[PDB]
């Protein structure tokens, strides 16, 4: 099975350099974009940038460009994220993720992150987002909708994806291209988009649905993905 293998946890002091890695296995490594995503402790997902390993084409979020370096070694099927000088504020979990669209297949290309690495935690110490409600809750069976509000440059002109993240684990693609479900995602999950807003509906909650949910869309002005702040879903009981 396809996987992205990330390097182990790091504990560093402010000022030190660090390079972390993400090795792609069981697919054609040169032919898919790989994204890096930051999650500060207790916070949401942030798009850092992405690289196309075939030619090392790198596209950064303006929030991260000049602060980190993304690179790739085709021969070892590995992508990297590197800092020359860490700050305490760099403490976070870093995920790599494959963009699952097939660029060569002749169909219009949509951005979505289909396979995620397990994350690498980095602890450094010396001793714009889409709008989502921060929480949702219901008893088992409760119909719950989670909203995502954006603007013309993202949701208005681009497709929306949804990711589910159970604490301590990697996000999982739930809905892509507004309303399409990957195999394995149950039919109680559905997505819709209208104007500059999008919605994830859970027709009736199950206990295993307790998780954080993130919407995401490409922003044409920023030339990268933008995540919503996340909705923590509690199932009451």
């Amino acid at each position: 099975q396809v996987q992205l293998v990330q390097s182990g946890a790091e504990v560093k002091k402010p000022g030190e350099s660090l390079k972390i890695s993400c090795k792609g296995s069981e697919y054609s490594f040169p032919n898919y974009w790989i994204a890096w995503v930051r999650q500060m402790p207790g916070k949401g997902l942030e798009w850092m940038g992405m690289i196309y390993p075939g030619d090392s084409d790198t596209r950064y979020s303006p929030s991260f460009q000049g602060q980190v370096n993304i690179s790739a070694d085709k021969s070892s099927r590995t992508a990297f994220l590197e800092w020359s000088s860490l700050k305490a504020s760099d403490s976070a979990t870093y995920f790599c993720a494959r963009l699952g669209g097939q660029l060569w297949n002749s169909y219009y290309y949509y951005y979505y992150m289909d396979v995620w690495g397990k994350g690498t935690t980095v602890t450094v110490s010396s001793g714009y987002e889409l709008t989502q409600p921060p929480s949702a809750s219901g008893t088992p069976g409760q119909r719950v909708t989670i909203s995502c509000s954006g603007s013309s440059s993202n949701i208005g002109g681009n497709t929306v994806n949804w990711y589910q993240q159970v604490p301590g684990t990697a996000p999982r693609l739930l809905i892509y291209k507004n309303n399409q479900r990957p195999s394995g995602v149950p039919d109680r999950f559905s997505g819709s988009k209208s104007g500059t807003s999008a919605s994830l509906a859970i027709s009736g909650l199950r206990s295993e649905d307790e998780a954080d949910y993130y919407c995401e869309a490409w922003d044409g002005g920023l030339r990268g993905g933008v995540f919503g702040g996340g909705t923590k879903l509690t199932v009451l009981g």
